[PDB]
This record gives structure tokens, C-alpha cells and sequence, in this order.
């Protein structure tokens, strides 16, 4: 029980893959397997503590073995590599409650929703965590990967900085309001008209603010005591972004210039849940990012950070909000969720997933997604996902996670019909 200094995770994980670009391109599936180990070293005295993790990954493939891994020349990964995760100092000693601490260095910043922030990043990051209050202030930047295989940022993280804060209060028992702001600033340039425009230059700078509001009744609590537990949030996006035009001359890209606007978008998020017994739970959940409008003012957009991942089927498992396969992006997308989840204590859970997903604006791209594949001009229907994640927990655990994504007009012909991502995941703590 005395405080542990130092781990290992050890991680073996399949991955299969058919076809993220829909047999749009050649080959790019993935039917692979891969190590990845975590060594870990963390010292505590009084009010200051500092934390290290690494991690040494190979595989027979560029498989996913981190699902808050950059998305990927000079872009492009190895199967095998080195990283260093996470390094941060961290005093808590600027007041005595004790879920206050401040906290520096690449650290993984994470919110609930998973919807504004769960990622790695170097930041400097204030948490005031109390019963009836709950506060962050902080502000991130990428200056690296740390990893041996990718020696460049990806332009939308180049010069990008965060900076962000939240505050909330528990107005009833397990039902909380709050406030939550993100900005981001590009201090980065565009390449200049006549300039070759290649994979690593940036498609716009930005500076851009999300304002949200958040109501939650233990939304993201799988041990929830009550019958019914909700999530429901409103997020304004204003600011501006210089977006880059190209034109294509003898299959190269060239500048043309550049174009202004205000973006004036918004995104709304809503799920309920029935805790049906003890092992039993359902729900539903619908979520809107706009898109288009006047110039393009109104495509919504998310920080950067986000993984979208979190608890919304109740189970200790977290699952992609927006489908393990088509990892939607709240970006001119409309989504109605409907799921159920099982689980037996603290041994095993499981949660089946449907979505549907609709374009806002016809006319217009979505955000990221994990299809890579062009969109029909005027065709909403972007198509629908079945999901399972199965677990056991034995600290050890073995988890299957899979989706299933059938594409709809949207995608149009030559395309496959059906898609799958999945994954087995098998994870021991030494
Ligand atoms: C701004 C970035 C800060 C990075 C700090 C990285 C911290 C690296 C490793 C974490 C553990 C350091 C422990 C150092 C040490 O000698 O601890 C004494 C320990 O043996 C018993 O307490
Ligand atoms: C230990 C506590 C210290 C607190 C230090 C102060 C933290 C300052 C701000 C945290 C909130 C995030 C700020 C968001 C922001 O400033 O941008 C919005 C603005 O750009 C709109 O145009
Ligand atoms: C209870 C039903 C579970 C719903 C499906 C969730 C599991 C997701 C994926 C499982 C792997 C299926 C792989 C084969 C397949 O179905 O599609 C073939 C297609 O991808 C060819 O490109
Ligand atoms: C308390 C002192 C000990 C600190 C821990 C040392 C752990 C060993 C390595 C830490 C990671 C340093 C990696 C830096 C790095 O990869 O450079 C990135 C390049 O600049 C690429 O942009
Ligand atoms: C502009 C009108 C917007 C109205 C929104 C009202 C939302 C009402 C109910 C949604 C869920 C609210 C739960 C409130 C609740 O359960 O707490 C009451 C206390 O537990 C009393 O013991
Ligand atoms: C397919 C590759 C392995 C990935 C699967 C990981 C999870 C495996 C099995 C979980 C089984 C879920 C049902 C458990 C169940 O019905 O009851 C458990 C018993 O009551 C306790 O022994
Ligand atoms: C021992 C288990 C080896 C396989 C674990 C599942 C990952 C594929
Ligand atoms: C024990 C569970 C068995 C179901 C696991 C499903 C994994 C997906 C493998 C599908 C590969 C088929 N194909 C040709 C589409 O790649
Ligand atoms: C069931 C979904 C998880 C898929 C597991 C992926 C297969 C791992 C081992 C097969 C791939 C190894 N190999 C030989 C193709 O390099
Ligand atoms: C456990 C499976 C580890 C597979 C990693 C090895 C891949 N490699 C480099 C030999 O092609
Ligand atoms: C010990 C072997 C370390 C191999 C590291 C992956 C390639 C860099
Ligand atoms: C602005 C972002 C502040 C991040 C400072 C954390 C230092 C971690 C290593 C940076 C080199
Ligand atoms: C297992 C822990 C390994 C920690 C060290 C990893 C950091 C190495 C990063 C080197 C970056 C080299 N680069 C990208 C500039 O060519
Ligand atoms: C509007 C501002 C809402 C979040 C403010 C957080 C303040 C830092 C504690
Ligand atoms: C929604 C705004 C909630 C902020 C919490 C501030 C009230 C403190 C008692
Ligand atoms: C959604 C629920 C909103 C409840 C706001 C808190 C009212 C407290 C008096
Ligand atoms: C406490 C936050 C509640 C957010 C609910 C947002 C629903 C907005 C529906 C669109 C209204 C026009
Ligand atoms: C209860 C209060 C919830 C506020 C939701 C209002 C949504 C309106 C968003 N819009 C379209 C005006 O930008
Ligand atoms: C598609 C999922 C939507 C939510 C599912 C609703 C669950 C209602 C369960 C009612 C069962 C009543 N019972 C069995 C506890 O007596
Ligand atoms: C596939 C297996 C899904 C998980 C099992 C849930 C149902 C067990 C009921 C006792
Ligand atoms: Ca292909
Ligand atoms: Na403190
Ligand atoms: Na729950």
C-alpha cells in the first residue's frame, strides 16, 4: 500500500480493417497484430509529485494500438517505434483540498463528454475538483510527437495554442450545471500564391472560441444510483479562420490565395439513459454539429483534443460516441444513437451500438471521420453503424471492440457496401 513508484502495461492488440476507403483506393486494410508496452515511474513528496510514461510498440502493421494517437512524408509512422507519452511535474500544495493540484508538462487532459479535450498534450493545466465545485483553467500546445517515427507536427497542430476553462456545480445530488470555454489561435502562416502546396502545409489558420453549457445527471457514471441519467449540452463556435485556396496544375497543387470568414456555428448533444437493473442499462442519444451556411460560416467544428470517446453506454468501457468505424467528427453531421449495455459487477460489461448519420449541409464535407471517401453533392445520407464492445476484467483486462458501417447514398457508386473496423485488445498491468 505504500505509493507505487513504478509499471508496466503490456498490450497485445489485433486490429482488422475493410476498407476505410470503401475500395475507393488500392489495398490500405489491415489484418495485423502488435505489442505495445508502457513502462511507467512516478515519485510523490508532500505537496509535489512527477509522473514518466514511455512506450515501445511493434507490429506487422501500422496498426492502432492508442486511440489518442496522431492521426497519420515526415507523417509517416512506422510499425515499429518509440514514444514518451506523458512527463509533468505537478504541485498541489496552492490550497489544501486535496483534488486541486496544478499540473505541468505532456500530461493527458480529459473531460467526460471526451467531446473538448482527451488527449496527451504539453500543457499547463489547474484542476479544482471539490463536491460542489468543479473548475479547470489551462493551456496546451504541440511541439513534438516524441515519437521515432514521425519528425513533423501535423499543420492543424503546428503553432496552434489552446487555451481553456471550465466550472461547474453539483446543484442537486448527481446532477450538475456548467460552463466550459476553448480557444484556439494559430500563430502559424499559409503558403503564398505560386507556392507548391503539399501534405504537411496548412488548409487555414484559425482563431477560434467554443462556449458551451453542459447539464449532466450522472451521464458518465456506469455505478449510477438513479433510474434514468442524462447528458444534454449547447456549445456556440465563434471566431474566424483564413481558409487556403489551390488550384491543381500538372498534378501539383499551387496557391491561389486566401479567403476570411466569421464562423457562427453550433453543436448540441443530447443522450438519457435507463438503468434498467442492477446489470441492464439502454438509451438514446442524438447529436447535431452544424454545417454550411453563408460562406461557410456555420460548419461547426471541434478543438483538435477531442476523442469523442467516453461512458454514455454506462459501462466502466469507454466507446466512441460517434462509432468505432465512422469516428464521426460533430462537423455537419447529424447522428441518432440508440444502445444497450450489460454488465456483472467489476468482471464483465458489453454495449451494442446503433447509429444513423445524416450531412446538415449537403453541399458541404463532414468533419474528420475513419472513412476515407468522397461525399456525393447533395446527398445527406451519410449512412448507419452497428457497434459491439465486450469486456472482462480479470488491472488485466481482454476487450473486443467492432463496428460495423454501412454506407448510404452519400457514398455513391463503385463503393463497398458494408466496412468494418475491430479490434482485440488484451492488457496486462505489471
Ligand atoms: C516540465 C516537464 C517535467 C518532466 C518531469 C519528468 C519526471 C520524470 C520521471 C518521473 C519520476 C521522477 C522521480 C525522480 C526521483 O529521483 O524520485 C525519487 C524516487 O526514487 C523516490 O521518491
Ligand atoms: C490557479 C488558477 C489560476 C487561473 C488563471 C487564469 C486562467 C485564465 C483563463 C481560463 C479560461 C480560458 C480562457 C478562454 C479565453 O481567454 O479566450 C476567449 C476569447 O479569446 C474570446 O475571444
Ligand atoms: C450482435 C451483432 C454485432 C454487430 C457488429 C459489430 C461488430 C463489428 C464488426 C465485426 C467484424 C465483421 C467483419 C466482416 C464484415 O462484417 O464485413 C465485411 C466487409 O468489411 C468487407 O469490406
Ligand atoms: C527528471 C529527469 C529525467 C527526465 C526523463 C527522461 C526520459 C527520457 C526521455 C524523455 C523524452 C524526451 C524526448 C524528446 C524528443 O523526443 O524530441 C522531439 C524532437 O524535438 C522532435 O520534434
Ligand atoms: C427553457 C426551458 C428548458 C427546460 C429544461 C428542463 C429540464 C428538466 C428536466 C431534465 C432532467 C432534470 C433533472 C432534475 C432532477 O432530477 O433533480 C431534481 C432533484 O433531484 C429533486 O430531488
Ligand atoms: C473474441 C476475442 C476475445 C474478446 C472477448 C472478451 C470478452 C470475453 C467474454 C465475455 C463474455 C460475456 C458474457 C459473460 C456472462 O454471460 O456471465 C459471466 C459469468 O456469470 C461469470 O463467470
Ligand atoms: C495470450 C493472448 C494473445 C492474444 C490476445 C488478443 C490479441 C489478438
Ligand atoms: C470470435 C468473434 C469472431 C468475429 C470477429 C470479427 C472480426 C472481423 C474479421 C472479418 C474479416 C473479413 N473480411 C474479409 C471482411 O476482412
Ligand atoms: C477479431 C478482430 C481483431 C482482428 C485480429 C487481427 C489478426 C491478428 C493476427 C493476424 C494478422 C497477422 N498477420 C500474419 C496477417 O501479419
Ligand atoms: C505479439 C505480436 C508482435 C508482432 C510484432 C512484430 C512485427 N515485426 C516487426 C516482426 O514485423
Ligand atoms: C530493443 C529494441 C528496440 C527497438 C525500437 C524500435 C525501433 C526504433
Ligand atoms: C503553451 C504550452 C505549455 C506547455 C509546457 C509543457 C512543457 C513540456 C515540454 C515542452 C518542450
Ligand atoms: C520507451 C521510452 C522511449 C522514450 C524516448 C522516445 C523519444 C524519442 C523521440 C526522437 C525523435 C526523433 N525525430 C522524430 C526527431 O527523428
Ligand atoms: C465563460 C468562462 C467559463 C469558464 C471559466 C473558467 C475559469 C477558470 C476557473
Ligand atoms: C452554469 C454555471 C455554473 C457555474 C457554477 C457557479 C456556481 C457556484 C456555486
Ligand atoms: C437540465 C437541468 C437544469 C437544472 C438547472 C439547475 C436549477 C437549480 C435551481
Ligand atoms: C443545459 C444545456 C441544454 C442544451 C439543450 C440544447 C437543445 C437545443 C435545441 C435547438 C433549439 C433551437
Ligand atoms: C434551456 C436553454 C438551452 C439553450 C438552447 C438554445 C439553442 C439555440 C442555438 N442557436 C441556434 C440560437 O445558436
Ligand atoms: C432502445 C433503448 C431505449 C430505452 C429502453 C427502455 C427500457 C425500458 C425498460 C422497461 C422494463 C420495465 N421492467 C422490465 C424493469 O419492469
Ligand atoms: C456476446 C456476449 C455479450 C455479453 C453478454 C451479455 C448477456 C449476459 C446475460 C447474463
Ligand atoms: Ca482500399
Ligand atoms: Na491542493
Ligand atoms: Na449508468
Amino acid at each position: 500500500e505504500a505509493p507505487k513508484n513504478f509499471g508496466l502495461d503490456v498490450k497485445i492488440t489485433g486490429e482488422s480493417e475493410n476498407d476505410r476507403d470503401l475500395g475507393t483506393a488500392p489495398g490500405g486494410t489491415l489484418n495485423d497484430i502488435g505489442i505495445d508496452l508502457r513502462p511507467w515511474a512516478f515519485g510523490q513528496w508532500g505537496d509535489w509529485s512527477a509522473y514518466f510514461m514511455g512506450q515501445a510498440v511493434a507490429a506487422t502493421d501500422t496498426i492502432e494500438t492508442d486511440t489518442l494517437q496522431s492521426d497519420t512524408d515526415g507523417r509517416e509512422p512506422d510499425k515499429s517505434y518509440l514514444a514518451a507519452r506523458e512527463f509533468w511535474v505537478d504541485y498541489a500544495g496552492l490550497t489544501a483540498y486535496p483534488g486541486e493540484h496544478l499540473r505541468f508538462g505532456r500530461q493527458r487532459l480529459r473531460e467526460d463528454s471526451g467531446q473538448w479535450q482527451d488527449t496527451n498534450i504539453e500543457a499547463l493545466n489547474w484542476s479544482f475538483e471539490t463536491t460542489l465545485l468543479n473548475a479547470h483553467a489551462g493551456v496546451a500546445q504541440r511541439f513534438s510527437e516524441y515519437r521515432t517515427d514521425l519528425d513533423e507536427l501535423a499543420p492543424e497542430d503546428k503553432d496552434r495554442t489552446h487555451v481553456f476553462g471550465d466550472i461547474s456545480t453539483q446543484w442537486a445530488p448527481h446532477h450538475r450545471i456548467g460552463v466550459r470555454i476553448h480557444h484556439a489561435d494559430d500563430s502559424g502562416h499559409l503558403r503564398r500564391p505560386g507556392e507548391e502546396v503539399d501534405n504537411l502545409d496548412k488548409t487555414y489558420t484559425g482563431q477560434l472560441t467554443w462556449l458551451g453549457i453542459e447539464a449532466t445527471g450522472d451521464a458518465y457514471n456506469y455505478r449510477s444510483s438513479m433510474p434514468l441519467n442524462y447528458w444534454a449540452s449547447a456549445t456556440w463556435l465563434t471566431g474566424d479562420r483564413d481558409n487556403l485556396t489551390t488550384t491543381t496544375v500538372d498534378d501539383r497543387r499551387i496557391a491561389t490565395g486566401k479567403q476570411s470568414g466569421d464562423v457562427n456555428a453550433f453543436g448540441v448533444d443530447l443522450g438519457l439513459r435507463w438503468n434498467i437493473d442492477e446489470q441492464w442499462k439502454a438509451g438514446v442519444g442524438y447529436a447535431r454539429g452544424s454545417g454550411g451556411g453563408k460562406d461557410g460560416e456555420e460548419q461547426f467544428q471541434q478543438t483538435g483534443l477531442e476523442s469523442n470517446r467516453s461512458n454514455f453506454t454506462g459501462t466502466r468501457s469507454r466507446v466512441h460516441r460517434f462509432g468505432e468505424a465512422f469516428r464521426g467528427e460533430l462537423s455537419n453531421l447529424q447522428a441518432a444513437t440508440l444502445f444497450g449495455s450489460w454488465q456483472l459487477r467489476e468482471d464483465y460489461d458489453a454495449s451494442l451500438v446503433y447509429h444513423k448519420f445524416w450531412r446538415v449541409d449537403d453541399d458541404s464535407d463532414i468533419g474528420t471521420s475513419g472513412i476515407n471517401a468522397a461525399l456525393q453533392p447533395g446527398e445527406k445520407d451519410i449512412g448507419q453503424e452497428l457497434d459491439l464492445v465486450v469486456t472482462k476484467y480479470f488491472s488485466a483486462l481482454i476487450r473486443f471492440r467492432g463496428g460495423l458501417f454501412k454506407p448510404g447514398d452519400a457514398y455513391g457508386p463503385g463503393t463497398d457496401s458494408t466496412m468494418h473496423r475491430a479490434f482485440v485488445d488484451f492488457i496486462w498491468r505489471f
